[PDB]
């Protein structure tokens, strides 16, 4: 299940979840080899894996990086079009690749629910509201697009930036008598961090391809 | 549809008259205290009255083989025989509570809690200040679909109907479930759901999670 | 208190209508005077129009309020400049409460509201509010209140979901910590009840704008 | 520029005060926690996060090197408040069972609405991590305070969370939430520097954290 002393990468190290990222994994006794953000790269050593929280408009760097150094890659970086999915696509016959919009458990348990949920609640309203930090720069977030992936169908997101919130995410189903909310919060950006650390585990040694996350913790 | 009511008269019927009559259907039907009134035949019959109704139901239905959404509540050993004849002949939904969000989230949470094995649970629950039992039976309920006692917390304030919220916290994480009544409407849409369910179907007692669910 | 007030609604056959039908009659109050979409009917004459609509309805209120020099109380939201002109020549005439929002707690959440900003003056502010599917008018008249308390515009964002009366959520945030200020109306019937007071308020009274604060403070 | 000493240092807030001290530059000359006392400069004030049962140990040391004390930790008992007083004659003291902005400023906005809202039922609902071994909060008991009466209080134990309360209030028409929550525990030692840089060259006494954030 774990792997030791891995060399790794950071993408956007020095942002938020890049800080996170290096706090987590040099805990666990992980070196980091390999820096990228907006500034520029510095190359250190081979990384068996590399860690992607930037922008979409670094995806093309981190490919080629992960191709030079047969790297596997953890991406969480939202706001993917589909031609950063078929660089993924492109690399994952390479190496093991994990792309997820939400490194958390509890929002990839309730996707899989809501999927069903939404079955059964098919005739009652239902509307996203997702709260993130000011500074946050896409809305709606990567997870409220996933949840409404999940819902099966469009629904109205409304997105709060307010403050230092890591990420709450409500989905409200009403009828005329009654209505259920469906809430997550999560408590830190840690919990992306080791997110990406079970995933980063999971894929050292595997054969090429896309994973899941469902599939790292399921 | 035709339909017919069982206390058109009381509270829920009322309730009942507005929501069926808001989708199209037909009030064909009258039974309250003082007396029945058959207008025409109905293709089913809603009952939320007293048990001692039951028997005057249960010939309609027999009548016009008419199905049945029944939420009476206090029926005894006796009710329930009747019934289980009557949907011998005709299509039955017996239910205590119609709220359809409640009984749609019990399921939900039986499956939840095994995903979420490892995480704390607390129930929050929220009800006027009248209420003269804490924990609420619906926070009772809620605590036996997650297969195991859980810390129930009960709010006596205002006139809130029912709401009720199941916490479940990991060190990184929260998720909270939450059901709110708006009110008593709930529950006569609870019965417009099943009745419309019940058209056409084989004789026999259906549960509402089955009419919720597809079983 | 006024003992067997004669009275009109506009609006009578909506949803606000008919709770103030129920709230008005238990009070042993008339209702002299129903104004639709489809139509109006004079029975007598009212003391008082109580109005929860439309804008488009206005005119027909204002015209009717002149008619019988009955004073107005006015819950419709969505209120445009030539909305407010009529009124204030209306008020010329009669007595006249206008609000957005006619419950206990929104009123004095205002007032608190307004001190609480003043504190948390580099705090994030957004605004969330949830009313029934058929609301017709976003943001919410109550949002809008709830904005002006603040003294500054900010985000509001709206909810329209399944039969919810009518809630508001007022979220403050810093890097640290959280403040959300939440009002609840359970039902619409406190909506009503506020438009009694209003009207009773109003019985005997100078032509004038009241607000419905001076009604209950 | 400060030398400063935590009673605590070891725990999760200990932790976090020096994280946020070290950051503005000021020097940890002194460590106590409950393996020992570990004194390597005479600090200017003492950051106290620990048990009611250290604080004698916390008082000792404030007299041995007249330092001011912030003193956060909570369940504390009359006996705790009276060595508290005696400290306080020789030094600065703040103490406080929250030392976030929000919840400050928050109880004075109780104490004021509860007086107008005098005949809507009240309850409190407060949520921390598992972990926390004192129920209720030291903060639902200074809200309950502030509200200047008995109110029920219902205390979650929940994963990781670092800190919520809900203040209550119901009538029969109407319900009002008033709710805060700690984001992380940085904002608690945040407070506590605050407080330990007012401290710095005052007058011996008690002073609020109210005070030290001028209301
Ligand atoms: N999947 C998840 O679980 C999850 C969780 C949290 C955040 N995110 C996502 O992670 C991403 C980063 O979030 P953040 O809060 O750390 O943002 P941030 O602004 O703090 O960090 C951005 C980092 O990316 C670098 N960067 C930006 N544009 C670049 C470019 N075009 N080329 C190279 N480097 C570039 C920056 O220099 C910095 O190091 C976002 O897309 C965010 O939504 C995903
Ligand atoms: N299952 C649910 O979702 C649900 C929800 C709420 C209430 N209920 C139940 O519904 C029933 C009705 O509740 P309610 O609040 O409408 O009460 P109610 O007192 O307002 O109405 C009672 C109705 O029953 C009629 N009635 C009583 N005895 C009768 C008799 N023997 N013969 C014919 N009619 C008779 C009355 O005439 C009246 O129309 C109760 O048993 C209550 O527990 C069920
Ligand atoms: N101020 C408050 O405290 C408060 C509270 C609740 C609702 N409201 C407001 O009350 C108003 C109506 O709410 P509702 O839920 O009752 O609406 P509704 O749609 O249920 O009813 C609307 C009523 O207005 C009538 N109407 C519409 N257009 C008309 C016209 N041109 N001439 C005459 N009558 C016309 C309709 O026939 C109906 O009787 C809205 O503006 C709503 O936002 C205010
Ligand atoms: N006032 C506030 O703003 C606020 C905020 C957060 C926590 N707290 C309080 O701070 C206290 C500490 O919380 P925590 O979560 O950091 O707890 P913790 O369990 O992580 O740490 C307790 C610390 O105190 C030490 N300790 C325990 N008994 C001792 C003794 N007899 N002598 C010397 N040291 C001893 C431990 O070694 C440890 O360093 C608690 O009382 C908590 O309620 C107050």
């Amino acid at each position: 299940h774990h792997h030791h002393h891995m060399k790794y990468g950071i993408v956007g190290y020095s942002g938020r979840m890049g800080q996170e990222i290096q706090k987590v994994f040099s805990e666990k006794g992980h070196e980091l080899v390999l820096k990228v953000d907006v500034n520029g790269v510095e190359e250190l050593d081979s990384p068996d894996v590399v860690i992607d929280f930037s922008s979409p408009e670094a995806l093309p760097k981190t490919v080629d990086l992960c191709k030079k150094y047969r790297a596997g890659l953890v991406l969480g970086t939202t706001a993917l079009k589909e031609e950063h999915l078929q660089m993924l696509r492109e690399l994952s016959k390479e190496v093991p690749v994990v792309q997820a919009y939400n490194f958390s458990i509890g929002i990839n348990v309730l996707k899989r629910f809501l999927s069903e949920l939404v079955k059964v609640l098919e005739d009652w309203d239902v509307e996203i509201v997702e709260t993130h930090h000011r500074f946050k720069k896409d809305a709606p977030s990567g997870t409220a697009i996933l949840l409404e992936s999940a819902l099966g169908k469009s629904v109205p997101i409304h997105s709060l930036r307010v403050g230092g919130v890591p990420g709450d995410h409500v989905v409200v189903f009403g009828n005329i008598g009654e209505t259920i909310e469906i809430k997550h919060r999560a408590i830190s950006r840690t919990v992306f961090a080791i997110g990406a650390l079970k995933a980063a585990e999971f894929l050292v040694g595997k054969d090429p391809g896309m994973y899941s996350f469902e599939e790292v913790i399921f």
